[PDB]
RNA sequence: GGUUUAGAACGUCGUGAGACAGUUCGGUCCCUAUCUGCCGUGGGCGCUGGAGAACUGAGGGGGGCUGCUCCUAGUACGAGA
């Protein structure tokens, strides 16, 4: 039946504010995983969760696109989880975008900056996890 | 090439020879550099015995232009762009 129990699922969500580094995380998340080769950046476009082309010029994430992996803890790269992450954007613009993805997910890593701390962006988002009380860590 | 010479025409003016910041076609542009000047290149004499070399360097001339991309750096600035 299905591929895995469910103690394998990891459901994360990445939001942060503004260039924090939410895409250049996942994309190495998903390097260190496997499913992509060549690490690739943002300010050049190539990364692939960025494809509206609107992000591949502008170089922001726009909107939300879960991503799936097989990274693992026990004996790690050996026994492998299932972790879903949502890189969601986190302009105050499109914080309808955290919005619904912040209710959909069961934790979510938050991603701070070690030049500034937190930044207005973060204290929304930081209401926006309070709002459903979505368990989370942080990522400087 | 044009402007303004001789040929020619149109419009216009003049009765006319002709004329017009009106137009159109055609229409010869000379000079062996003496001096000054400047580019170089020498011959004489000096420089205090003659000669051969190497120099120092007064002073003068040449050369001084820049773009793009990358890195620093998506850094500082900025809520974000
Ligand atoms: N120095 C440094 N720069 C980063 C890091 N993460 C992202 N960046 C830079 O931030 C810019 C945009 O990153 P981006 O993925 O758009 O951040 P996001 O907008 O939060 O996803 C790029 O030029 C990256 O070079 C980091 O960990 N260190």
């Amino acid at each position: 039946a299905r591929t895995t129990p469910i103690a394998r699922y990891r459901n994360i969500g990445i939001s942060a504010h503004i260039d924090a580094g939410k895409t250049t995380t996942t994309e190495r998340i998903l390097f260190y995983t496997g499913v992509n080769h060549k690490i690739g950046e943002v300010h050049d476009g190539a990364a692939t969760m960025d494809w509206m082309e609107q992000e591949q010029e502008r170089g922001i994430t726009i909107t939300s696109a879960a991503t799936t992996a097989f990274w693992s803890g026990m004996a790690k790269q050996y026994e492998p989880h299932r972790i879903n992450i949502i890189d969601t954007p986190g302009h105050v613009d499109f914080t309808i975008e955290v919005e619904r993805s912040m209710r959909v997910l069961d934790g979510a890593v938050m991603v701070y900056c070690a030049v500034g701390g937190v930044q207005p962006q973060s204290e929304t988002v930081w209401r926006q996890a309070n709002k459903y009380k979505v368990p989370r860590i942080a990522f400087v």
